[PDB]
C-alpha cells in the first residue's frame, strides 16, 4: 500500500497546491496536463527529486471536442494511473466567438467531471474485492468567479448547479463500491483549500459522501 | 396586442399540450420542431383553422452539434417570432456511442435554453420602450426520468441542476427588463401543467419570478 | 356547498387582502384575529354585506405559552369553521435587554407551531369525514413574510423561522398527500399576492404541491 | 492557554464520543448535563484522571420554558466555562393525546432555541473580550441526530426542526464571520463522528464556516 491519487489541472494555480499537498501527506501523484507541459515536469522534478518514483506528469484533452470522445480521453487519463501503478485511489476534479467558448467551457466542466468519475468506479469495480485499497474518496472542487473569468453570472451557476449535483448523485450511486464523493466551493491560499481535500481523502473523512464543503 | 408564445419541442407529448393551451388562452404560437415536421403543421393546421394566422411551424435544429453554432441557431428561432409577428412575449424551454450521446442530450439540454434566453432578451432589450409589450415570461421545463429514457440517475440531476440555476440566475440578472423566469418540474396530464404555464404566463403572475414549481 | 377558506390574522393588512381577495372568489371566509376586534367586525360586516352569511370572526390566541394548549386553541379555531359552515377547504397561515430576547423566542415558536398545529386539525377534521363526504380541493398556503415586516427579529433568528417553514410545506405535503391536500408557500424573491393565493387554491393547481413559490 | 470545549448533553452516547475525542486531543471539557448526574461525573473523573483539571460536569436544563428564561440559563452555562477555565473556544450543540403533542411543542423550541441562545451567549462573550485576548480558533458545531433516534418526533415536526438548525447554521457563520467565529453542521446522509467534530474545531479548518457535512 502506498494511494495514489489523480489532480486534473494539476500545473494551475490550485491543482498544484492541491498536489504538493497530497503528496506531502504520502500520496503518489498523477499530475494532469494539456497546454502547461512544463510546469508538469517542473512540478514531477521536485517531488520525485523530493521522494522517488511518487509523481508522474500525463497529458490529457479535457475539453469539449479535442473525433475522440471525452468519454475515452477521460477514460485513458484514469489508465494512466493504472497502467503505470496499478491502482487509482484518489480523484480531484479541479460575438460567436465568445458564446461557443463560454458554452464548451461550460461542457467540458460537467462533462469531464462525469467521465471521469464513471472511468474511476468502472475501474474499482474492475479490481477483485481482495486487491481492491481501502479508501476512495472523489473530490469535486468548483471555483470562484475570478478564477471562471470568460464568465457572466448565469452561466458560472448553471456549472455550479450541474457539479452540484453530479456530487450528491454519485455520492449515492457510488456507494456501493464504497466511493466517498464530495464538493469543495466559496463561500456564496491554495495550502487552504488543500488542508480540506487532505481530510476529505484521509481515513478520518471515511463516513462523509454528498458533503459540499464551504470555503474561505 | 395579441401576445406571442415560442414553444420549443412543441409536437412533442407535453409541448403540444402548453401550445393548445397557450393557443385556446389567446396566444398567437410559434411550434417549433426539429424531426416532427408532418405533426408541427397538423397542429398547425388546427388552430389557424379554428383562428387564422395564430400559428406557425418553424424548424430549427435544438442539437449540440447541427458548421453553424447553437447560439446562432437559437437566436434564429426567436428572431423567426419577430419576422412573422414582430415580438415574442413568451418562451417555453420544453459503448461510445451511448456515452457521447448522453453528453450531448445533456449540453444542448442546459445549453439551448440558455442561448434560447440570450436571444428573446437581447430582442426585448433592442425593442423600443414605448413598444414592447406589458407581460415578458419564460419558464423552463424539467421532466421526470420517463421522458429522458436513455438515462442513468445521475446524468439526468446534473440537468435539472443547471436548469434550476438558469432558472434562479436569469430571474434576477433579467429582472430590470421586466422579463420573468420560472421553472415547472416534477414532484421530487398534459393538460395539467398547462395551466401553471398558463398562469405563470398569465397577468395574475406579474409578482412572480425565480420559482421551480413542482406538480404531479 | 360554498367552499370555506380559514385565513389566520385576516385582521390586518396581508391577511385583509387575502382574505378579501378569496371572498371575492365566492369563498365563505373565516377572518381569524386576536388583539383587532375592529379591525375584524369591520371587515366581516363589509363582506357580509356583500353577499349574506359569507364571513365570519373569530378569535384565538395563536402564541405559544390544562391552560389551553396551542394545539387545543388551534384546533377549536379550525372547529368554529365546521361548526358554522360544515367544512373548511383552505388554510392560508398569515404568521402574525433579557426582554426582547424571551419575546424573540415566543415569537419563532408561535410561528412555527400555530401553522403546524392549524395543519394537524385541518387534516384530522379531512380524516374524520366519511370518504364520500370530503371536499373536492383541500389546499393549505403557508405566507412567509418579508424581515423588514417583522422588526422584532434578528436575521439569524428570522431565517431559523423561514427555514422551520419550508420545512413543514415540503413535508406536509408529502405526508397529507394521501389526504388529497395541498401544502405550498409564498415567500418574497431574492392584492399583490392575493391572486397567487387564489391560484393555488384553485381548481386549475390540483397537482400543485410542496411548492415555494417566490414573489417580488 | 489550553483551549476549553463546551458539549451540550455529553452525558450519554453522541456527546460522550465527542467530548471524549475532543478530549483525547487536549482541549478541556465542560460536559453538561441535565438528569444523568451519573454520567457525567463518572465521565468527568475518568477524564481527570487521565489529565488534571481537564474536565468538569455543569448542570443545565436546557427546556423551552423572573422565573428563569432559557436565554438566562444558556448564558449561564457558558459562564461556567469562562469563571472555571477563563475561556470557551468551541461549543457542540447536541440536540439531547393532547400530552404528545405539546411535549412534541416543547420539544421543538427547545432544540432551536437552546442553541440559538447557547450561540447568542458564546459570541457576547467572544465580543467583551479585549481583541488581543481573544482565542485563534473559535468554532461552533450544530450537531442533526437522525429520525430514528429522537421518537417523539413525527416526520413533519423533525424536518421542520432540521430547517431551523440549518438556518441557524447557515445564518450564524455570516453574522459572526466578523468576530471570526465559524459555525458549522453535522447531520446523516442520504467515535463516528467525533472525527469530523475534530476537523471543523482543528486549525486545519480555519476557512470553513457555514457547512453542513454529511456523515453516514
Amino acid at each position: 500500500t502506498v494511494p495514489v491519487a489523480l489532480v486534473t489541472g494539476a500545473a494551475k494555480r490550485l491543482g498544484s497546491g492541491i498536489a504538493e499537498g497530497l503528496h506531502a501527506e504520502g500520496y503518489a501523484v498523477c499530475l494532469h496536463y494539456h497546454r502547461s507541459a512544463a510546469e508538469a515536469n517542473t512540478l514531477a522534478a521536485t517531488l520525485n527529486a523530493r521522494r522517488p518514483n511518487s509523481a508522474i506528469p500525463v497529458q490529457a484533452d479535457l475539453s469539449n471536442v479535442a473525433p475522440v470522445t471525452l468519454f475515452k480521453r477521460c477514460a485513458d487519463l484514469v489508465a494512466a494511473c493504472y497502467t503505470h501503478w496499478g491502482r487509482c485511489d484518489v480523484l480531484v476534479n479541479n460575438r460567436e466567438a465568445m458564446e461557443a467558448a463560454a458554452a464548451d467551457l461550460f461542457g467540458s466542466n460537467a462533462m469531464a467531471p462525469y467521465f471521469l468519475i464513471k472511468a474511476f468506479a468502472h475501474r474499482v469495480a474492475d479490481t477483485p474485492a481482495e486487491q481492491r485499497g481501502t479508501n476512495y474518496s472523489i473530490v469535486n472542487m468548483v471555483d470562484a468567479m475570478t478564477s471562471q473569468p470568460l464568465l457572466g453570472y448565469t452561466i458560472y451557476t448553471m456549472a455550479k448547479g450541474a457539479l452540484e449535483g453530479l456530487t450528491r448523485s454519485a455520492a449515492l450511486e457510488l456507494a456501493p463500491l464504497q466511493i466517498r464523493v464530495n464538493g469543495v466551493g466559496p463561500g456564496l491560499s491554495a495550502a487552504e483549500v488543500s488542508d480540506v481535500v487532505i481530510f476529505l481523502c484521509s481515513s478520518k473523512a471515511k463516513y462523509v459522501t454528498g458533503t459540499c464543503v464551504k470555503v474561505d
